[PDB]
């Protein structure tokens, strides 16, 4: 019993996580196989960031002029080039501790395990979401560029998240480690403002069965909806719509709890409609959005890696 | 910016987790050096654990009784011991990725993260406090027992709690790791009911730091206020007594943002007499008490392991 905000194991991680050092400017890197994976601004100063040409700033700069320090062990740089924000240094050693790994492009609504990091070295483990505005909530300070977001099937680490930047709201915006940034946002200090942060609708429906599962079940309501009345609802308080793609996606829970998804969707409907009337659903006075149906199920069932 | 639930980085502990069994009894043990740490009832089937004599069950065991599993592979098993609740394991192999490590016996309202484990293989990680009433509010299924509980001091792993039981009311009970419970709680299956679980007052004001640190603002009042008057209304709202240890410990929080510690807990007075009103701190609709002070100051200023 009981319900936490878990991360996934981070040792697997922790034996990537470099320094990497450009002039003046240091960060984190990420060491897999003989390539070291770091933002591109690792090439800027702090002027260079405001308008930033990175071709033209990268002309300037030699295999030599890249520092990568790996537990106080300095590692050989043999190439770089850059991949969209990010840079990749060819290294002339292998990690040895390089875990079984793809990169993954995920979806608004997906959760991830954040090891935050500064100068090489891991601070802690925590538990995101991509929002639906392509922004995280994340907890980072000066430094915690390079920094990865993960996730775990069994032994393979699928590395989904490079920190880059912080907007001026104190969310956090980065890259995939193909280093495409999520939603619209440059790796530029220019104002950048997110778009609305709705709710993931789908992710609440998972925890309030998780909520059932455990035993919390004062909420459960007496009626059902339809897909189109809760989505009117939905529009209202700035909740995602909801599809059968979700539905499909919940059918396990609602297999293991009997309760309907739409039977959920109702519930859900009135405790918008209602509020919480000063009540809590596993230990929360809001509606938690940051576990997914898979996260609910591989808590709920014990899942290894 | 951002103030998350944050866990120690695990894979320091991932290498210390095996999996031990004694005839059709399996659970996790901790290895470190050459012992391996376990519950003692792992000697017990579920009806040995209605009313279990350990002393009696483990005349009926031998060295050759306990089988230790370390990544797929077994060790020998050359000396076995009860202490209070645990055993020890004597193996014949040091464990090579033995961390620099202490046993603490932790205080309420200290935090520390849990690596939750079954079968030996860690699922995942996540920040919990000693209750006040000596329970934990763990996420634990069956098979658990042994996962273990630690905070780290840079390299060195303090292990401060080890899993054993979940009470009727789903919440956790457990050891140091020399085998004495927290609280009351004996390895029984026995109705074992939790006393007031109080909110632990010194982490809600360190929290609220962390808030003003981070820009959440709104709840800051025009008040100040005394201990003793506080301390009234403390215990109304089943708040922990706040003492001057607490507020000496406050001190680094205070100094940073210019708000004297009994400044801040007329704050708070003035949240609990007049409730949040439909507004969050930190993105939460309920006052946090799971960060210390040390956490609060270890989060805002990067410290890393
Ligand atoms: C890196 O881009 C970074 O940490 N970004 C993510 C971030 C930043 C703040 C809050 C949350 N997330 C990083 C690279 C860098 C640049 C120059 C020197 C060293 C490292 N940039 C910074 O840390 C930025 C961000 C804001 C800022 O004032 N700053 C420069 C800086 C560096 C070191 C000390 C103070 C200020
Ligand atoms: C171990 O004591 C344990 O996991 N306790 C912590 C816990 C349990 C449930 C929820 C939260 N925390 C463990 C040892 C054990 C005993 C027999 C066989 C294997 C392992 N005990 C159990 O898992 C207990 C707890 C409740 C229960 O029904 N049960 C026995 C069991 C074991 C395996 C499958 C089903 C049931």
């Amino acid at each position: 019993s009981g319900f936490r905000k878990m991360a996934f194991p981070s040792g697997k991680v922790e034996g990537c996580m470099v320094q990497v050092t450009c002039g003046t400017t240091t960060l984190n890197g990420l060491w897999l196989d003989d390539v070291v994976y770091c933002p591109r601004h690792v090439i800027c100063t702090s002027e260079d960031m405001l308008n930033p040409n990175y071709e033209d700033l990268l002309i300037r700069k030699s295999n030599h002029n890249f520092l990568v320090q790996a537990g106080n062990v300095q590692l050989r740089v043999i190439g770089h080039s850059m991949q969209n924000c990010v840079l990749k240094l060819k290294v002339d050693t292998a990690n040895p501790k390089t875990p079984k790994y793809k990169f993954v492009r995920i979806q608004p609504g997906q959760t991830f395990s954040v090891l935050a990091c500064y100068n090489g070295s891991p601070s802690g483990v925590y538990q995101c979401a991509m929002r639906p505005n392509f922004t995280i909530k994340g907890s980072f300070l000066n430094g915690s560029c390079g920094s990865v977001g993960f996730n775990i099937d069994y032994d393979c680490v699928s590395f989904c998240y490079m920190h880059h930047m912080e907007l001026p709201t104190g969310v956090h915006a980065g890259t995939d480690l193909e280093g495409n940034f999520y939603g619209p946002f440059v790796d530029r200090q220019t104002a950048q403002a997110a778009g609305t942060d709705t709710t993931i609708t789908v992710n609440v429906l998972a925890w309030l069965y998780a909520a059932v599962i455990n035993g919390d079940r004062w909420f459960l309501n007496r009626f059902t909806t339809t897909l189109n009345d809760f989505n009117l609802v939905a529009m209202k308080y700035n909740y995602e719509p909801l599809t059968q793609d979700h539905v499909d996606i919940l059918g396990p829970l609602s297999a293991q709890t009997g309760i309907a998804v739409l039977d959920m969707c109702a519930s859900l409907k009135e405790l918008l409609q209602n509020g919480m009337n000063g009540r809590t659903i596993l230990g929360s006075a809001l509606l938690e959005d940051e576990f997914t149906p898979f996260d609910v199920v591989r808590q709920c069932s014990g899942v290894t890696f």
